[PDB]
């Protein structure tokens, strides 16, 4: 599954469910429910989260790595855990709702990220 | 099967094949491929100049088959990009030989092979 019943999403980097197009797909879904403009904030930048932003950007949202709309919460060790602050089991069926064709968009619609 | 103009470059609408996150994703990870297996080169870098969707999309696929990217120069591979409406993407050093070795890679149907992992390479901005 993508979230844990604690309301987590972890894994091995590169293996479902933190693959580059599924944490592409959290990060569409991500910004989507929050626009159904808005900002996650990342820890660090790594393979996981630069996923994760592309699809946050690819719906018309904005990333930076220091904190707006959404924050997500990494702690790297035996596996990756992450973590979305705020989603409450709610947020967490809207989004499970979406994610199972989410809408994309292009040109200067596509959000920005900043270092 | 090509996606390199006769000016050696790629070029197109953000978001817009050649420029989805999908085929970007997959660029990154053929250019990455193509440094480690024909220039031999086991953890090849890749230089971007700024970042955007466009960059961050490529570098997660360089990431992905084991190379490590950073903002700025002193990579194996560097980027160029041009932007505005059309985006104008130029690699250097890649050769025409270079260009049709990327090409044969990203439209050939052999899987092209991701890393996991530690294996995966890191990104500093």
């Amino acid at each position: 599954a993508i979230f844990t019943h604690e309301g987590k999403v972890e894994g091995v980097p590169g293996n479902y469910p933190l693959t580059a197009e599924n944490l592409f797909r959290i990060g569409l879904a991500l910004c989507t429910l929050w626009i159904l403009e808005p900002t996650l904030s990342i820890p660090e930048t790594n393979f996981v989260t630069l996923a994760l932003s592309v699809g946050f950007m690819n719906a018309g949202g904005s990333v930076n790595v220091g904190g707006g709309d959404i924050k997500l919460f990494l702690q790297k060790g035996e596996i990756y855990v992450l973590e979305f602050q705020p989603l409450s089991e709610t947020d967490i069926k809207k989004l499970e709702s979406i994610l199972f064709p989410i809408p994309k968009k292009t040109g200067e619609d596509i959000g920005s990220f900043k270092c």
